[PDB]
């Protein structure tokens, strides 16, 4: 299929097709996770790995990319989606 590879906003790294987590901020001013990369607004990448999820919320980095103040739940909402998904994964059920 030749995906393309994104870049991470928190590594500025190429991330993995199996990796790749889109987080998107709509023009209501809603960001969310969108697992099927099928939604519209402004979408951001990171890897579904801890430590990017981690320093997404340490660095407030959607914050810059979409020019808004992220709530703090969000963060630590995507670190708990993170914690959830790698753990599956690594368990081999997904």
């Amino acid at each position: 299929r030749k995906i393309p590879l994104r870049k991470s906003v928190v590594s500025n790294e190429v991330i993995d097709k199996r990796d790749l987590l889109r987080i998107v901020k709509n023009k209501e001013g809603q960001v969310f996770i969108d697992p099927t990369g099928k939604a519209n607004g402004r979408g951001a990448y990171i890897k579904l790995d801890n430590a990017e999820a981690l320093e997404a919320k340490k660095k407030k980095v959607f914050n810059r990319s979409f020019s808004m103040e992220v709530e703090e739940s969000f963060y630590d909402e995507l670190i708990a989606y993170v914690d959830h998904k790698v753990k599956r994964r690594e368990l081999g059920l997904e």
